[PDB]
């Protein structure tokens, strides 16, 4: 598929998605009109490890890059493992301007090892 990614605007409330790539539409099954303006957490669901979600929340707070592997769900409810790479984007003034999150679909690290 084409690269899956979204770009959020942390200068707006709760880091809304302001751009979603064609690859993200394909991976997630959502239309661009269903995605724009919401927070990336909408892909989570019952099996998502809340401890991983907290690591993401702390990375966003600290404006630090992180990679995690977590369960996400397509529009039709299909589970997928998401190796999610989040990167803060700063402008030439040193100010946070975006986050970008790149999704790679696959159980890259086996779940028995992820669990620790
Ligand atoms: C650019 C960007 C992309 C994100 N993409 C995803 C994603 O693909 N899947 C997901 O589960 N969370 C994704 N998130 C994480 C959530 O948006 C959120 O930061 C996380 O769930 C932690 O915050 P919370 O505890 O308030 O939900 C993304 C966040 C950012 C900033
Ligand atoms: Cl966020
Ligand atoms: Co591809
Ligand atoms: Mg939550």
């Amino acid at each position: 598929m084409e690269k899956s990614f979204v770009i959020t605007d942390p200068r707006l409330p709760d880091n809304p998605i302001i751009f979603a790539s064609d690859g993200f539409l394909e991976l997630t099954e959502y239309s661009r009109e269903e995605i724009l303006g919401r927070n990336g957490r909408f892909l989570q669901g019952p099996e998502t490890d809340q401890a991983t979600v907290q690591k993401i929340q702390d990375a966003i707070r600290d404006q630090r890059e992180i990679t995690v592997q977590l369960i996400n769900y397509t529009k039709s409810g299909k589970k997928f493992w998401n190796l999610l790479h989040l990167q803060p984007m700063r402008d030439q003034k040193g100010e946070l301007q975006y986050f970008i999150g790149v999704q790679l679909d696959g159980e890259f690290i086996p779940n028995p090892l992820l669990g620790l």
